[PDB]
């Protein structure tokens, strides 16, 4: 069975990488020489691409990309990818994009007569590696079931999301609220400080109340101790809970505390720490 | 040794009980006659007060009240309780009240030649029966050391939290982001009933993202079964998450999340859900 890769990159990479430990007929496409070096030297299984339509045979490709604009370019040119394949294969689709953009990637497949999936990624690239990251899998269910045995593979648990919207959404949510989670983290920890609390003592008193979170137990020492080095890249939030603002706002809401969020992260990548971690927006709430 | 007690409402009426159980001589005072009659009914060490002057022989006062202006009206009038207390008298301020108030109350007290304590509480009145509710202290280092034994018979850790606003602000940071947090949950469900994803599903899935929260845990379960009975009433949130936004921004500050979370709150109050539960901010967030 003969699989495309398109975007090898912090979360795509590690797919392949498994996708290639498993023996799989791998070929990998990207514009990075060495994101494909990288990626191709788990096995001798998986080959390089000398172009897009390389990868014109192939029965599944997965695509994993920064913005829903690459996708849509790459996937849905006159000579982009979608074109050049064999009616019966599969698109699956890795990128964190927007439910109006994998909606148009999915009529597009079915008008071809190809089949379509969305498949986000939740965890880190860390979990990626091992396969122990979920895949929220949106789609028609059919496929989904005949890709059975593929998903151990590349996903912890293959959670099946139904419709390919939700799949987006998932991800996004996850984000959108856990980013706006840390916001508010940074502001109730600026306004101990206002108050002559010392963040750590803020930290500690605060874990044993209704305030606790996710954030707050993992990001909290750091800002406690000031360190921002990257493990969630700033601009890569920032990015994600932009993309989750448009994508409800087209669905006509309001969410303000979240664009309130959105907001302080703007701030901060204007800053210019858009290479440091999501905690580096404490830096400029105020 | 004298205790005076203004106030056995829903978390003083607990401590007061408390000390009752434990053979000190209580004599409460609050306006509500079966308040005092339900907190008197622990045992027969404690005794109802005629008035406000019946507490003036008192060696230690503790105040537990609605408002701020409830406090200085009760202990700061020319025929307020302060005037009538003996030097070397201890006010005990157990309300959640603001910085700028608790810093006017103390001063007043070491004008006098009295002594005043910060002791802001914190989890449930269900917590505050058993004494296992955390006590966050500030003020004079001195009486807190001074009153050592008297603490563990009210409260859970005796934290010291060194000054007076120190413990004023503790309390209300804790309300601020862990209201915030629901609120953010609260936009979060929703986005994710526009994408077609079922509330019960989406806390699953979110469980296990760095979206959790304690709030997320606790009341997601709540508000995927359209259960609002109250837990925390919303008017009481509405009311600390004000007070908070106020003693920021009184400091010069901005937090602009849980200023749109204060927002969210008070436009559930005006839809008149006041009397259910924190979570009912959900049914009017859009």
């Amino acid at each position: 069975m003969q699989i495309g890769f398109i975007g090898v990159g912090l979360m795509g990479g590690p797919l392949a990488r498994n996708l290639i430990r498993a023996g799989k007929d791998v070929t990998v496409y990207d514009l990075s020489p060495e994101a494909v070096k990288k990626t191709l030297a788990a096995g001798n299984t998986g080959k390089a691409a000398a172009s897009l339509a390389d990868l014109a045979d192939k029965d599944i490709v997965f695509t994993s990309l920064p913005l829903p604009t690459h996708v849509l370019g790459v996937v849905l040119g006159n000579d982009g990818l979608l074109e050049k394949l064999k009616p019966g294969a599969t698109h699956i689709e890795l990128s964190t994009i927007d439910p109006q953009t994998s909606v148009k990637l999915e009529a597009a497949a079915r008008a071809k007569g190809c089949h379509f999936l969305q498949c986000t990624l939740g965890k880190t690239p860390a979990h990626a590696e091992k396969a122990e990251e979920p895949l929220f899998i949106g789609g028609d269910k059919a496929i989904f079931d005949e890709l059975a045995a593929l998903w151990p593979i590349i996903g912890s648990p293959a959670y099946y999301m139904g419709t390919v919207e939700a799949s987006c959404a998932v991800k996004l949510i996850s984000n959108m609220v856990g980013m706006t989670n840390l916001a508010v983290l940074a502001e109730g920890i600026r306004i101990g400080e206002k108050a002559g609390i010392k963040r750590s003592q803020l930290l500690t008193l605060l874990q044993d109340t209704g305030a606790r979170s996710f954030q707050m137990d993992v990001r909290g020492p750091w800002i406690a101790n000031d360190d921002f080095a990257n493990r969630f890249g700033l601009d890569l939030a920032l990015k994600d809970v932009r993309l989750g603002c448009e994508m409800a706002e087209a669905w006509g809401m309001k969410i303000p505390a979240m664009m309130a969020a959105l907001g302080i992260f703007k701030k901060a990548s204007a800053t210019g720490l858009g290479s440091e971690d999501c905690n580096a927006i404490y830096k400029v709430t105020e």
